[PDB]
């Protein structure tokens, strides 16, 4: 039983199902550090959450410590190979910085809020490298990967034609702004939701020059029109043609 | 898609509601919003809500990210894992 | 005025043809090029959709 013990605990797969279950628990407890308030001095749950990524960054050194080639330069260089250590060390950095910021009193503090759940995007998504080992989903997860520079190519064109609609908007509606930052949101504030339902319906064409309104911007029948341009074009042509795309990428990756 | 979603859930859920206590209607808020988003409705009132203004209660420090974040959201849902649902089910068809 | 916010309604229709000829500068990537030269080809398509 004293050597069974052993043969259980460093069996490989064994020793996976701890991690998988570690991280399920380091994330559990970390939503409730981010959801629930926080004081001056951190909790308990917070301080296992703070032990996790340190030990854990302890483990990437170490790692990178015992790795076969001679020189340091050609170890941190085989170890950026792998993308998501590099992405796991930017990580445990702005998690580290974010701990420094809390331990400061306001206002420092709530923007340290900001950045433990910025991290917690990236620890959700390190659950994807998780769910690799499934059979049925590790291809999945490098499908995914896969269809993303398929995606980039329609994010560039599609920054093409959004800015059309969104300095056509803001030129036509709104004509007499100083220069300020502001015009910059809007340019990619209305368009932009567009895409994904909401056509934002009560602020297309606003009722005008009638007793009841404000004075009529010359040339405001044309921003409907090119909404019905932008809108067959965005939603009727690119993203179908996205679906050709990811079909006939499909049967290749 | 549970994944994607939780984790906009947790971002949006931290950065807005800043002073919460223990609650389960913090576990309905993180599913809420993100869920009737992939379907068509994206919120738009509450995108980015007018904040630190005099015309209101003002900006929660961080809030200029929820918005960002949530566009990232709607590129990796609406356009990404329901595309790739129409490829599996479209190459897959001719078998079953 | 009353012509000088029309002038500048042109010009504000005018910018919409000047980010479409980005398509062009485009047309130089190996991996961009023939997809504009594709969204060419799938124009007539949406034509018959238009009048279905
Ligand atoms: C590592 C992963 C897999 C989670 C494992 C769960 C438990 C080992 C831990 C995680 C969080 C812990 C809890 C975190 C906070 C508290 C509050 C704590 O109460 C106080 O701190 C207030 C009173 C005091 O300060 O003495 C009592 C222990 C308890 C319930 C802890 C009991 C043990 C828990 C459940
Ligand atoms: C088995 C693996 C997958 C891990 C499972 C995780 C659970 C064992 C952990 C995760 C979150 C934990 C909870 C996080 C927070 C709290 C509040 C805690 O109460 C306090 O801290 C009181 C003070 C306060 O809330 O202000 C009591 C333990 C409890 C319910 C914890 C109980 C144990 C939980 C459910
Ligand atoms: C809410 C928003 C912020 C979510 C955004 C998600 C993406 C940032 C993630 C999701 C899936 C990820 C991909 C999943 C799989 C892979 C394969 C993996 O690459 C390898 O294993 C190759 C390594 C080598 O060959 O050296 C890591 C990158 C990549 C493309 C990942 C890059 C980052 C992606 C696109
Ligand atoms: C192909 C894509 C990337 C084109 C994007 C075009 C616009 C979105 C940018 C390009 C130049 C930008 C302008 C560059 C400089 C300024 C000055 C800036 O003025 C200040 O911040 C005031 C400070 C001071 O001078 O005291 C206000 C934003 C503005 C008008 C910017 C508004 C947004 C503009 C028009
Ligand atoms: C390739 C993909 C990822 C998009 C291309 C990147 C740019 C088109 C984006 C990325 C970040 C954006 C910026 C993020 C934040 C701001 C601040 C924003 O300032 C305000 O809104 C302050 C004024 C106000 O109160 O509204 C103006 C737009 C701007 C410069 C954005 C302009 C467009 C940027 C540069
Ligand atoms: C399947 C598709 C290709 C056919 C239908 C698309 C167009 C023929 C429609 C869609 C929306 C319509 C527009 C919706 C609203 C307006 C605003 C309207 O402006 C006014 O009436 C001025 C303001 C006022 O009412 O006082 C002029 C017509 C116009 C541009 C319409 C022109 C015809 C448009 C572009
Ligand atoms: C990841 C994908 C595939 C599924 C994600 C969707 C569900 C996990 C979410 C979406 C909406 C959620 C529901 C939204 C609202 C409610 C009502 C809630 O009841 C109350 O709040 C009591 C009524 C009251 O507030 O007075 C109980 C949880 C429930 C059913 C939630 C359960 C979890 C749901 C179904
Ligand atoms: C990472 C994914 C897969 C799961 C995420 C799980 C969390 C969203 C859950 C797990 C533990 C939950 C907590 C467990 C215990 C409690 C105590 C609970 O307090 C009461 O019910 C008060 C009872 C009383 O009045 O005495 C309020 C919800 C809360 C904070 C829960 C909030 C939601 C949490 C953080
Ligand atoms: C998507 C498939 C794989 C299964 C998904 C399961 C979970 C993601 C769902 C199933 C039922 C859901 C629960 C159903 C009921 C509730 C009670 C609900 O409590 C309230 O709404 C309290 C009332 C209030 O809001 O004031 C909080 C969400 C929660 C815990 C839900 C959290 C998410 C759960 C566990
Ligand atoms: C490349 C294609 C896929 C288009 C991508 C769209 C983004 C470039 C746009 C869409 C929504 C935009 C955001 C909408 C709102 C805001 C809030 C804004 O914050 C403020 O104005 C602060 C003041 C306040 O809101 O109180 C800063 C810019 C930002 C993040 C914008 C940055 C640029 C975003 C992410
Ligand atoms: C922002 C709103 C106002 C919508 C604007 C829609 C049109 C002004 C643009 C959008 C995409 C353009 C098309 C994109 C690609 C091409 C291919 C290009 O032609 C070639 O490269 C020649 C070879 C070939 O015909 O394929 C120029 C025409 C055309 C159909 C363009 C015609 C003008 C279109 C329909």
């Amino acid at each position: 039983l004293g050597r069974k013990i052993y043969e259980f605990y460093n069996a490989p797969i064994v020793k996976f199902w701890f991690y998988t279950l570690a991280y399920i628990g380091y994330l559990m407890l970390f939503n409730y550090i981010v959801l629930v308030k926080m004081e001056r001095w951190p909790s308990t749950q917070e301080w296992i959450v703070i032990s996790y990524i340190f030990t854990l960054g302890i483990e990437k050194m170490r790692e990178i410590l015992m790795s076969e080639p001679g020189k340091l330069l050609q170890k941190v260089k085989v170890w950026l190979q792998e993308y998501w250590n590099v992405t796991d060390l930017i990580a445990i950095l702005l998690f580290s910085v974010g701990m420094i910021l809390r331990l400061q009193d306001q206002p420092f503090r709530s923007d340290g809020r900001v950045i433990y759940c910025v991290n917690i995007i990236y620890w959700y998504i390190r659950l994807l490298d998780i769910f690799g080992v499934n059979k049925y989903l590790g291809p999945y997860v490098m499908m995914i990967g896969k269809m993303m520079i398929d995606m980039m190519y329609f994010v560039i064109i599609m920054l093409v034609v959004l800015m059309s609609f969104g300095v056509a908007r803001q030129a036509i509606l709104f004509p007499n702004e100083e220069p300020s930052w502001k015009l910059a949101k809007n340019i990619f504030y209305m368009p932009y939701w567009m895409i994904y339902g909401e056509v934002f319906a009560d602020q297309i064409d606003p009722p005008c020059g009638q007793n009841e309104l404000p004075p009529c911007k010359t040339g405001a029948w044309i921003v409907p029109a090119i909404m019905a341009c932008y809108l067959l074009v965005a939603n009727i042509l690119l993203v179908n043609l996205l679906i050709a795309v990811f079909n006939n990428t499909f049967f290749e990756v």
